[PDB]
This record gives C-alpha cells, structure tokens and sequence, in this order.
C-alpha cells in the first residue's frame, strides 16, 4: 500500500539530496548564476543589482530556508533525469533493451530496414524545457539548462507562450521572441521536456507531438498527474503511436509520474504501437 508510495519517495529525496550536493560542488554555480553575473546589458546589470539586494535581504531576514523549497515531486523529476543522463545510464540500458527489439523485429521480418538516430555523450549542462512552469524550479539544479515558458508567466525569467502556438523550426539554437511572447523554438534541441502543466483530446495529443519534435533522440518526457488506470495503458499505445516509449513510472504518495522517451527510430515505436493495441484504444488521448 502507501508504505511502499512513502518508502519509495524518501528514498528518492536521499537520492536527490545527496547527488545535488556533488553536482553543485562540480558545478561551483547554477545556470541562471554564470548567465546574470556577467552581465552584457543594462537590464542584465540591473537584474544583477536587484538579485543583490534579494540576496542581502534573504541573509539578514530569517536563516537555513532560501525561499523557494522545491516540492517532493519536482525532486523526483531531477533525480530522474540525472540518473537517465548521468549517474545511472539509463539512455544506454534502454538503448540496448531498444536496439534488441529492433533487431526481433527485423528477424520476424515485420519491421523492414531502418534507419535510426542515436545521441552523441550527454553534455555537461542539459538542455530542459519546462513547459506549463510555475517559478522555473528545475533552475535549482546545477547541470540543468532550463527553458521555461507559462501561458502567464508570474516571473522575469518564464518566457510568455502558448505551447500549441509555437512553430518548432530546425535550423536555429535559439528561442525566437516576437512581441515579447516565443514565436519560434529550436527543433530537435532539449535533452528532456517536463509537462509541468498537465494535459486536461486533439490539443492534449498534440502537445506531444511538439515535445516529440523538440526532444533529442532518446530524450524525455516527463509527466506529473496526481491521483485526482487502465486509461494509461489506452494512451500509452497512444504515446508510443506517436514515437515515444513509456520507460518510467512511478507512483509517488498521491501524484503519478511518468517518463517516456523518443525512441531511437519512430517506425519501431509504431510498429510497436501495432502489436500492443489493445482492441477498444482511441487514436488520442483522453481522460
């Protein structure tokens, strides 16, 4: 029962804990840290000189809470991500566990050739995109490089964008900001893209297709619901139809987590798609 839910998730806290602290001592500073104090603007400066007065104004007043505690879940979603990346290779277990199944397919002969896409050794700073992100939190970790964007965004640093909007274009490295909203995303860029904003047919399908496009082969897509069952199995063919595999789930206290991953070629998710539709499964995905 729950005393699993509860076993798990404070080991998962330990976890998190323990590799933030060796990840900040390699990383001597957050990303959003190196980026504001160099400044090459005047905005830049004075985003700087206000960060400074928060920073006197959060030492004298209270001690031992920065201000901003970081939910249980969301430190789920970092330990995950590091251990897919970094400390436990996950990208390359699954490789492997993928890389076989094509191969299986191939030999029955249901699957022809293919052609796939692999990625190269993880960088040093990953590529996040937080969409539906309320206060940029996964900007807490050091090795995270994160892209946020609300529909309404409360703070500076969360871009103004309506995710369905935006034209994911290859070709640049950028965002592209017209009129102070994204217009333009850079296709195929983020190692991993977190629907921080849950999805709740059409619309909450192709909201995935967008992240698919956004992912680096063998990213991930990470999804926060809470408990508020087969459904997930129904949509799960879904998911994998569009070219993304179910490698994670887990089931925290009261919310559900999952992680799926743009396989190394979308025929074989498909295909896959194929033989594991359970008769009675919608083509969207609903609640």
């Amino acid at each position: 029962m729950a005393t699993e839910e509860h076993q798990r998730l404070a080991s998962i806290v330990k976890s998190c804990h323990e590799s933030l602290r060796q990840l900040t001592k390699e990383y001597g500073a957050t990303a959003a840290w190196q980026e504001h104090t160099s400044p090459r603007n005047a905005k830049q400066l004075a985003e700087y000189a206000k960060a400074m007065k928060q920073l006197a104004a959060i030492w004298e007043t209270n001690d031992g809470k920065w201000p901003l505690q970081a939910r249980s879940r969301i430190k789920w979603a970092i330990d995950y991500i590091t251990k897919y990346f970094f400390t436990e290779g996950i990208y390359l277990q699954k490789r492997q566990r993928e890389q076989r199944l094509l191969e299986s397919y191939r030999a029955e002969g249901k699957l022809g050739e293919v052609q796939c896409r692999l990625m190269e050794e993880p960088p040093d700073r990953l590529h996040v995109l937080d969409v539906g992100s309320c206060f940029n939190p996964f900007s807490s970790a050091p090795h995270l490089e994160v892209t946020a964007l609300d529909l309404c965004p409360a703070t500076e640093d969360v871009l103004q964008a309506d995710f369905l909007k935006v034209e994911v274009v290859p070709g640049i490295r950028e965002p592209e900001l017209e009129e102070g909203s994204v217009r333009r995303l850079p296709a195929s860029h983020y190692e991993c893209v977190i629907f921080s904003l849950l999805l709740e047919a059409e619309q909450r399908l192709q909201c995935c297709l967008q992240a698919y496009d956004l992912l680096l082969p063998e990213g991930i897509l990470v999804l926060i619901t809470p408990d508020s069952a087969h459904l997930m199995k129904n949509w799960r063919y879904s998911l994998a139809r569009i070219g993304l595999l179910r490698v994670r789930f887990e089931k925290l206290p009261h919310i559900s987590c999952m992680v799926f991953r743009k396989a190394i070629s979308r025929e074989l998710s498909q295909h896959w798609a194929s033989i594991h539709r359970e008769e009675g499964m919608c083509e969207e995905i609903r609640i």
